[PDB]
């Protein structure tokens, strides 16, 4: 069972999953001065206000905040994405020290955390159909630094001491994910893949070039999970990222000059 430990992870997934060598696997390293300034990129249009969250759950790998996707409350349109692709969960990467745990990372700087908003491709019907397309997810990556505490986060932290180990599960409702954007909505775009197994190759990654500042405490939270279950031994839930992978036949555009 896939795991981030020497004997069960990032090396090990080819293993189980082969597209894990795949030709648009995720994450991967910006380079900033080989991506392009693309012109014939509309404007990113993150339409979260009528958001609805159900429920956060520790999944032995990571905690997904939940939402009803069912309609079309909170969308991301715009930018490289046809259509409308429905928010569904989001979760974040984070290491064992401030140093690392993004996942992408740009010009080889590892941010502190990275948060992912995931979305699928409304013209699909529903996500299962959707990892059956190459462009049926579209995923807001956005860096986390530490520094000042995000606000927008804090309900989130709060709530963590309830989901300790696998498989706990805590009522999450009327959380609005306005709260965790930057600033600015300049991104990094190109075609790759989901960043845990099974790696399926379905995702238009949308990264956010401004990090959003976390405070020391707020991250050290995120550390106290467990990957465990209850009455298991402790492993703390840290360093969970997929380090960068080749780019192969890809482009990175830049919706910024
Ligand atoms: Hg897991
Ligand atoms: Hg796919
Ligand atoms: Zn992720």
């Amino acid at each position: 069972h896939w795991g981030y430990g020497k004997h069960n992870g990032p090396e090990h997934w080819h293993k189980d999953f082969p597209i894990a060598k795949g030709e648009r696997q995720s994450p991967v390293d910006i380079d900033t001065h080989t991506a392009k300034y693309d012109p014939s990129l509309k404007p990113l249009s993150v339409s979260y206000d009528q958001a609805t969250s159900l429920r956060i759950l520790n999944n032995g790998h990571a905690f997904n905040v939940e939402f009803d996707d069912s309609q079309d409350k909170a969308v991301l349109k715009g930018g490289p994405l046809d259509g409308t692709y429905r928010l569904i969960q989001f979760h974040f990467h984070w290491g064992s020290l401030d140093g690392q745990g993004s996942e992408h990372t740009v010009d080889k700087k590892k941010y502190a955390a990275e948060l992912h908003l995931v979305h699928w491709n409304t013209k699909y019907g529903d996500f299962g159909k959707a990892v059956q397309q190459p462009d049926g997810l579209a995923v807001l990556g956005i860096f986390l630094k530490v520094g000042s505490a995000k606000p927008g986060l804090q309900k989130v932290v709060d709530v963590l001491d309830s989901i300790k180990t696998k498989g706990k599960s805590a009522d999450f409702t009327n959380f609005d994910p306005r709260g965790l954007l930057p600033e600015s909505l300049d991104y990094w775009t190109y075609p790759g893949s989901l960043t845990t197994p099974p790696l399926l190759e379905c995702v238009t990654w949308i990264v956010l070039k401004e990090p959003i500042s976390v405070s020391s405490e707020q991250v050290l939270k995120f550390r106290k999970l467990n990957f465990n279950g209850e009455g298991e031994p402790e492993e703390l839930m840290v360093d969970n990222w997929r380090p960068a992978q080749p780019l192969k036949n890809r482009q990175i555009k830049a919706s910024f000059k």
